[PDB]
C-alpha cells in the first residue's frame, strides 16, 4: 500500500491522542518501509518500521515484522540540547504459510489488535502485572 | 488482571467475528499464562500466551511478550480425524525501561493497535505486500 | 481447576474414612501443585501432587502426573518425637496426544480407578499377591 | 487373585459404559500378567498389565504397576483395514516397603481410586488444566 | 495466603507512618511472590518478596526467605526524571526442619519481630552502633 | 548499646510470652555480640547475635547481621541427659549505603517487624503455605 502519511486516532491510555507519521524511506539495505513522527531532531521522533519478506531457501514462511520506538528526551542536562535518556520498544514479527489464506492473516492481525485492548494486557502492558 | 475468559470482539476481514479464549494455565515453567478458544481436540485449539518478566541479573529491561499461534485443520485425509496442516503465528514483545511510565508503555499498546488497523498493514500482513 | 480443599471419601480397606488435602503450594521449582493432610508436623502429613505439562521440543504429548506419598510415623523411639519409618507411595503417569479427545482421556482415567477396585488389584496392591 | 474376566462398570466420562477383559497371557517373561478387551485385530484391542514384583538385591520395596493402553483405530485410509493413530496410556507403579502393612497398601489404592474422581482430577486428565 | 493488599502501619523511626504493598506478581522464575509499594515509576517503588521452599534432595530442611528493597531518588539531577540514588536492603532466611511445628516456627517468627523493637537492635540498624 | 540484660513480650503464636535473654559476650573472633536464654546446659539455650560491621576494602556498604538459633531437646533418650534434636533459625541482614540516613535505615527495621506480624508472613512461616 502507498507509502503515505499514516494517522492514528484516539491511542494513548485516555484514548484521546493522535499520532502522524510521514513517510520517510524505505530499501535501507533491507527492504524496511519507514515512517516518523517528526520531530525537532532526528534522535527525538518515535518511529515505526514495515517489512514483508518474501519466503526463499531457508526461508518458507512469510515474515512480515513491525518495530516501534519511541525515545523519551529530557532537555535539561548539564547542556542545552534534550537527550535521549530511554526508548520504548514493540517488535511484532507474523509468521506466515505459503498456503495461508487471507482470512486466516486479517484474522491474526485484528485478533492481536482486539487483544492488545483487553483487561489481561492492559494490565500486562500499561502496569507491568503479570497473570493470575 | 484477572486470568479470566477474555472475549475479542469484530476481528476477522470483515470485523464480524468474536474469538472467546478461556484460562487455561499459568506457570508451565515459565511464568507464561495461557488461553485457549477450545476446540475439539488440543492441536486444533487457538492459542494466546502473555508473559511479563521483570528486570533481573542480565534482563535490565521490563519484557512483555504476546504470542498467537493459530492451526488450521484440514479433516479429509488418508484418514478420519482433522490435522493440523499449517499454523499461523504472531509474537510481539514489548521492551521497556525501569524508569518508563505508563503512558509511554499504554501509548506503545494502543499505538501497535491503531497500526494493525491501518491501509500500510492491511496490505502487508493481509495481502503479503510491502511498502512503496 | 480451583487449587482449592480436595476432600475424598470412603476409602480404606473397609473403605469408610475420609482424607482432607489443602492446597499447600504450587510451582516449588515445577509446575508441581501440591496437597497435604494437615498433622503434627511437615514430615508427617500425607501429601499429593498433579502437574499437567505441555508439549514442547522433547516432549510431543501431554503428560499428566499425579504423586501420593503416606508417611508411617512411631513416637516411641530413643526420643519424644514421633519419626517418620517408612512411606507408601504410587506414582501415576498418563500419556496423551496433541489429538487425543476428552472421551479418550476420561476414559483411562474412569477405567484405571474402575481397575484399582477390582478383585485382581486389589490382591496385587493390597496382599501383593501376583495373578496367575 | 485368579486371572479371570474382570468386568468394569459405568466408566466413561458419562459413567454409562462398560469394559470387558479377558485374561491373555501371563509371564511373556517379565511376570507381567495381561488383559484385553477382544478387538477385531490384534493392534486394536485396549490392554491392562498387572505386575507384582518382589523385593530382591537392587530393589528392597515391593513394587506394584499397572499400565492401561488404548488404541484409537481409522477404518477410511489409503487402505480398507483401520490403523492405529493414537495411544492413551496410564502408568502407575506403587512402591511398599516389607515393613508395610495391608491397612497402608489398601489406603494407597483406595486413595488413588478417589483421587482419580475428583474436580482437581477430572481437569487435570480430562480438560488438561494444570492448578490454580 | 491470599497475595493481597497487605497494609502495614505505625512503622517509621516515630512510629507514626503507613506502607501499603500490592500484589505484584508470582513465580518470575522462582517460586517468589512479589509486592511492591505503587510508586510512579518501576524503578522508583519500595518492593517485597516472599518465598518458602520445601526440602529437596539437596534442600532437608524448608527455608522462607523474605527480602526489602527501598529505594531513595532525587529528581534534581543533569535531567528531569528521578534517579535511584542508593537502595537500603533487609534478607533475612529462617531454617526450619522437616519435624519442627507450627508453635517453634512462629518463636522464631515473633521473636525476631520483638528484637526489631528494642534498644539493642534500634541503636545497631538506626545509628549503626555495635554493642558493648 | 550498652549489651543488657533484653526482655522481649508478647512473642509465641498465641502472643502471651516471655523471652528474657542476658548478654553472654562480645567480640568471639568476630564482633558478634551474643545473647542467651538462661539454659540448663550450653546447647539448651536460644541464642541471638548482632554485628553491625563497617565499610572496608571489599565491604562498601554496612551490613547489620542479627541470627536466632532455637535448640528443641528431648530428655527421654537411651539417656538421662537431654539432647538436641533439631534447630530452628533465622537470619536477618540489612544492608546500607554510606549515604544512607536513620530515617531510612529505621523504616526498613519498623517494616520487617510489621511485616513479621502480616497474614502472609504468618502463613508462610507458621503454616508453610507459599503465595497464591
Amino acid at each position: 500500500a502507498k507509502l503515505e502519511t499514516v494517522t492514528l486516532g484516539n491511542i494513548g491510555k485516555d484514548g484521546k491522542q493522535t499520532l502522524v507519521l510521514n513517510p520517510r524511506g524505505v530499501n535501507p539495505t533491507n527492504g524496511v518501509a519507514s515512517l516518523s513522527q517528526k520531530g525537532a531532531v532526528p534522535a527525538l521522533e518515535k518511529r515505526v518500521t514495515v517489512s514483508v519478506s518474501q519466503p526463499s531457501r531457508n526461508r518458507k514462511n512469510y515474515k512480515v515484522q513491525v518495530k516501534i520506538q519511541n525515545p523519551t528526551a529530557c532537555t535539561a542536562n548539564g547542556s542545552c540540547d534534550p537527550s535521549v535518556t530511554r526508548q520504548a520498544y514493540a517488535d511484532v514479527t507474523f509468521s506466515f504459510t505459503q498456503y495461508s489464506t487471507d482470512e486466516e492473516r486479517a484474522f491474526v492481525r485484528t485478533e492481536l489488535a482486539a487483544l492488545l485492548a483487553s483487561p489481561l494486557l492492559i494490565d500486562a502492558i500499561d502496569q507491568l502485572n503479570p497473570a493470575y
